[PDB]
């Protein structure tokens, strides 16, 4: 699998568990087509979203459902979600670090 | 003006100058409709995007064109742009500052919501 | 004043108000000697720490007392404080803004160096 | 080993390799005593700094030598180093994300 998502909780200093993630790919008509989805495990990681065969070149959007994560913990956060948009032309790790009013995201791209 | 955008460059240690910013509001049909736009100033800030009259409660998307910023510096970036999506709330007086800190393969964003 | 400190709270989405900040300069014997101190204002900023006359080239440490900030909010934090250590440089006119974004188990800091 | 350090490079989107790390522990005389040191591997991680037996309660400082990292890559960075100071009373991962004029650090504390 060439695409992994990892999410951390900056309030607790812990993996962000059970975070829903939806991946979209831009279609030829310039609309966002559903591509894959899943949720983070107890380690805060989401593996197996796709395969090398399926993950063709394109423009991808990884939507991390941060609002649902915070609301399930009893917190009213600022953002609806965190959206990570990039073109793929190799392994991509999309990492996110979450706080109620702030997030950071980094891409680690390796061979 | 109830909405301000501030952008910093973590590679140069500077304001991110002349970054394009496009703001959208979610319409009744669930599509994003254009709302306001501009480019950050010499201080990395974008003021005057809207007014209290127009900035009614809704879901807003602030799109920061990070890819073009890095390409103008001759630097290869990862993301197409940075998007900040939030619901505004009129529970009392409120100003929203959307702050972003940019690196080629990483960004952070924070909301500073004050009275 | 060539040195400003700005602190934001990523949990509340607000300036970090009344945060203690202590600045030190490295002495000739390699110890940290006190240089300036204060507390952030209602805007999360600390102005007037020093003057161009006193802020000569050297190695400076800016210590931000994050632990006491979180404890005053009733929130359990990880770090004792956040420290920012850098060498100043008089190559032309220069102002340093040390910005910090705080969460209980994480922080980021950026230097904005302008003319 | 109860203490791991992980470093990422936000310019390249890669692990930060060969980053020197020095850990200190506050002694009874309130001075910083050397505790352990090492450097990050090709994965950006530093394992085996200490043992459960050696890592007693105390105040620890993890100094990540960011200036030497950037200078070895031909870049003049802002900070001398990144310093992470915390009290230990369990596994600690100290993560850092580096840019020439900025860094972020997070603690992930697990059982």
């Amino acid at each position: 699998c060439p695409l992994m998502v990892k999410v951390l909780d900056a309030v607790r200093g812990s993996p962000a568990i059970n975070v829903a993630v939806h991946v979209f790919r831009k279609a030829a008509d310039d609309t966002w087509e559903p591509f894959a989805s899943g949720k983070t495990s107890e380690s805060g990681e989401l593996h197996g979203l796709t395969t090398e065969e399926e993950f063709v070149e394109g423009i991808y959007k990884v939507e991390i459902d941060t609002k649902s994560y915070w609301k399930a913990l009893g917190i009213s956060p600022f953002h609806e979600h965190a959206e990570v948009v990039f073109t793929s032309n190799r392994r991509y790790t999309i990492a996110a670090l979450l706080s109620p009013y702030s997030y950071s995201t980094t891409a680690v791209v390796t061979n």
